[PDB]
């Protein structure tokens, strides 16, 4: 009765209510480091974060590698920048869809997802003014098993991309500044 | 001829192709992801479509998802909104660098660092009005080459102007989400 789908709904009862007491706690900042390997590769390195009103140096460094295949010019050296939004995406909606469930006390068996984006690299490459630059689109399903019907499963995802920073960071204009060193 | 480990005479043959075949230019990119309990969940690369043919030659790559302890996790992996800043930096490098190719502008090195704030607030469902994603991320490139400021400066903008990942942050890109039929 403390724990639903893995989630302490305890902490998270008392974090909400520690956020509503003193709304600072709620401000985080997330960040990386990046060094370029050469050609397509690249090593970005996951540290320290702030958030609940402190720096936290805590954790191992985490480090990725991102390259792209030979027809984009890399050696697979790592999945390409394009694949790490999707992880970004799959990663978010999943954790807020089954956060989301265990803070209304709805338990679910499993979940799994899959996701498909288009991108034209006309865009990249400045051939076509038209087409984006970025995903022209992202399609995703959800697959829920669950003592549930279909229609609230569809309220499950309706609430997981509701509540999803990384959704909505794709869904909506973000804006980023980027600068000179 | 490859400049910052670039080869930009297969750089050139492939716009050269798409002006001709512009077809040849619409990759499809893809993921599946397993939930493992908690905050802890497994992304899984492997398959993309380009170039007019499905690409299944890859070895698949695992990622796994996760939060710290004051966002509900256990320190099994970054955490999703983590994971966006590693893809945004590999694309504004990359973008960086084959642009800078391009234009036979030799780098002798790249780096950038990055930062994004968020109120949970959001995501907790605390607040109408507050953003549920990323404020505003901030990103300073640091290079060095044999350039003035300024022309550092252009490369930076044309790293953003070309960046995918950017301008899916920077702009809206629509996101469908359904329960799969399937
Ligand atoms: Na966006």
């Amino acid at each position: 009765t403390t724990v639903v789908n893995g989630v302490n709904v305890d902490q998270l009862m008392a974090t909400i209510e520690q956020i509503k007491a003193k709304p600072e706690i709620a401000q985080f900042k997330f960040r990386a480091t990046n060094q370029w390997m050469g050609g397509t590769h690249n090593q970005a390195t996951i540290k320290d974060f702030y958030g609940a009103c402190a720096e936290d140096d805590t954790r191992k460094p985490m480090v990725f590698d991102l390259d792209e295949p030979p027809v984009l010019l890399g050696e697979n050296r790592g999945a390409n920048p394009v694949e790490y939004l999707l992880v970004a995406l799959s990663g978010c909606l999943t954790t807020s869809l089954v956060a989301h469930a265990a803070a209304r006390g709805i338990a679910l068996r499993g979940v799994k997802s899959r996701y498909e984006g288009d991108i034209d690299l006309r865009g990249f490459l400045g051939l076509s003014e038209e087409v984006p630059v970025g995903y022209r689109e992202i399609r995703v399903f959800f697959s829920i098993d669950a003592d549930l019907t279909d229609g609230q499963k569809e309220e499950l995802i309706r609430m997981a991309q509701k509540y999803s920073p990384v959704y909505n960071t794709v869904a909506k204009p973000v804006p980023v500044a980027v600068l000179l060193d």
